[PDB]
């Protein structure tokens, strides 16, 4: 038996980001901050040929509807994709493929962004080649319009199509071999891993079959003898009959309760305690942390479609909130953390569903995706926002610490040290807090690092509201002047 949830990274990188529709040339160069920044790798969107939709214009949900496992895509062409992976690579971040493997197209005919035909009606591939016996129908779900309804039944999960979507027999050898050639074709040009699409909807035993045909990862740059990393998107919120506990032998899962739960906590959601924290991870009914890929939000439920709709998940649309649990989530020891980043778009929320969150990426038309500019309007890049990538740089100077010297007001605040490397004073009350408190610090002069650039003096004041320097005491206390508001909190950690 083989096992996938192992990542690899460069020393002192741990945390990855969701570069969501970003170009090939563009994910290329930001690899380069990406290194700069200690961040470990990025989450690609599908790169195989997907179907194109011109009603509605270039959705980006096109993407999850595979043509054929060529390599030409929205975000660029073959040749793009591989010179983005061996630059990637050469700096030492790594690339993991949105792989699509539970199913191809819905309903109706017509190409892919490589030119190849599609027809759902027929079942005919011809870029693959798949047809009619290599996926699921009358045969294996009785539903009356063969799609999935009850989520009490796995059968029904997982041989049923998902919003039509033509769902394929993963039992089925050539299913398996055709999926493992195009898996093995990425990881020989030097893909470190896949974000699975669906898993849910596939069985265990038939991603085991897969993921055992998969040879290792490409000694130019991964030591040898090393399984790809898989992680494996399974939306399990609880009640269902279909658990993410079934899918962490293989590798790593999407923990959807973490962001479900932080989401609420920050959000004071029926009467939730930032406090309640003190015990946050696998004691709140969650994965365990070694078995968990963990984030705020996601492509999908950033456009409402998890638990809750619009009124859980934190997202850039909340950004003082999303960030106070992004620092929280990064300042804490659980799970490997993913970072989305995101495009902006017209959100319009109408009986609750927002009615355009169909919109692809920032494009001038023709389904093109035009060129990255952070900050923009159009591109939100959160791994970029100094709250974010300051406390990625808390994350790696505190890795391998306990959490300690917590404290909480019973309420709204909690605060708490990683061994003597770093420290992080959340405040979400409505009202400002003096409290000294034993940071596990060693005594000396601190910036905060979420409002200033530098962990020590100068503190640098390139976002223009570096609080006061923050002195550690001999005894290890420091006194935390806390206002409310934005940007609500004080980091402080060692010298990297
Ligand atoms: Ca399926
Ligand atoms: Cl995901």
């Amino acid at each position: 038996f083989q096992y996938f949830g192992s990542y690899y990274c460069q020393p002192g990188r741990d945390v990855i980001v969701h570069l969501f529709e970003w170009k090939w040339t563009d994910i290329e160069r930001e690899c380069q901050w990406l290194a700069d920044h200690n961040y470990c790798g990025v989450q690609v969107s599908p790169p195989n040929e997907h179907r194109i939709v011109t009603d509605p214009p270039y959705p980006w949900w096109q993407r999850y509807q595979p043509v054929s496992y060529t390599m030409n895509s929205r975000s660029g062409s073959e040749t793009q994709f591989r010179n983005m992976v061996t630059t990637c690579n050469n700096l030492g971040v790594y690339i993991y493929v949105d792989g699509v493997l539970n199913h191809m197209t819905g309903g109706g005919s017509g190409t892919g962004s490589d030119g190849n035909s599609f027809d759902g009606d027929s079942l005919q591939y011809p870029g693959v080649p798949y047809g009619p016996n290599d996926f699921h129908g009358s045969d294996d779900c009785s539903t009356s319009d063969g799609e999935i309804h009850d989520y009490n039944n796995p059968t029904e999960v997982r041989n049923c199509r998902l919003s039509g979507l033509r769902d394929l027999d993963g039992s089925a050898n050539y299913v398996r071999d055709v999926e493992a050639e195009f898996a093995n074709r990425l990881i020989g040009w030097g893909v470190a891993g896949f974000r699975l699409d669906a898993c849910k909807h596939m069985w265990p035993g038939d991603l085991e079959a897969i993921l055992g045909r998969l040879n290792q990862l490409n000694t130019q740059w991964f030591p040898a003898g090393r399984n790809a990393y898989i992680y494996q998107e399974v939306i399990d919120l609880g009640g269902e009959a279909v658990k993410a506990t079934e899918y962490t032998y293989l590798g790593r899962v999407t923990e959807f309760k973490h962001g479900q739960n932080l989401g609420n906590v920050v959000r004071k959601n029926n009467g939730q305690r930032l406090a309640n924290l003190v015990n946050f991870g696998e004691g709140w009914g969650q994965l365990s942390g070694f078995d968990a890929l963990v984030f705020i939000d996601n492509h999908d439920n950033q456009r409402g479609h998890g638990a809750g709709g619009f009124g859980t998940i934190l997202t850039f649309f909340e950004a003082n909130m999303y960030k106070i649990a992004t620092a929280f989530e990064l300042a804490w020891d659980y799970g490997h953390v993913r970072l989305m980043s995101s495009y902006n778009w017209p959100r319009n929320i109408v009986n609750g569903v927002d009615t355009n969150d169909w919109v692809g990426p920032p494009t001038n038309g023709g389904g093109d995706t035009k060129d990255v500019e952070c900050f923009n309007g159009e591109w939100i890049c959160e791994h970029r926002w100094r709250e974010m990538y300051n406390m990625v740089r808390f994350h790696n100077v505190a890795i391998g610490n306990p959490v300690s010297n917590w404290w909480d007001n019973g309420f709204q605040a909690i605060a708490f040290g990683r061994g003597n490397r770093g420290f992080i004073f959340i405040n979400n009350e409505d009202f400002a807090i003096t409290q000294t408190l034993q940071t596990g610090l060693p005594g000396g002069e601190y910036c905060d690092v979420i409002s200033c650039d530098n962990n020590r003096p100068p503190c640098g004041n390139s976002g223009g509201a570096c609080r006061a320097t923050v002195i550690v005491n001999g005894d290890g206390t420091a006194t935390f002047d806390v206002p409310n508001g934005e940007n609500p909190m004080i980091a402080i950690h060692v010298f990297l």
